[PDB]
């Protein structure tokens, strides 16, 4: 006779996080254990329609890896203010918010 042996064979995960989240909620910052870096804006002007349209998820998007670059992984939202008939900036969408780190470890 001969005995028959087994192997479960494991194969590796392949995961893909998103660094940076966008927080309107500052109860979610103070209800949870985060880091305080520093308040980041991302702005996107227009000295002319030539350039590429200052939409706030656009400026938000600027603003998101600005904090990302700055080592924070979630931005406090504030103010997404779009500012027009300013010259030199006829369009200039600023989004700010408060780039802060989760240390949920």
């Amino acid at each position: 006779m001969a005995p028959q042996p087994k192997a479960e064979p494991a194969k590796p995960k392949a995961p893909r996080a998103t660094p940076v989240r966008i927080y309107t909620n500052a109860e979610e910052l103070v209800g949870k254990p985060f880091r305080d870096l520093g308040e980041v804006s991302g702005d996107s002007c227009q000295a002319s329609n030539q350039d590429s349209p200052p939409s706030i998820p656009t400026a938000r998007k600027r603003m998101q890896i600005n904090a990302s670059k700055m080592k924070a992984n979630a931005v406090l939202l504030h103010s997404c203010e779009v500012t027009s008939g300013t010259p030199g900036c006829y369009r200039q969408a600023v989004c700010i918010g408060s780039a802060l780190n989760i240390t949920a470890k």
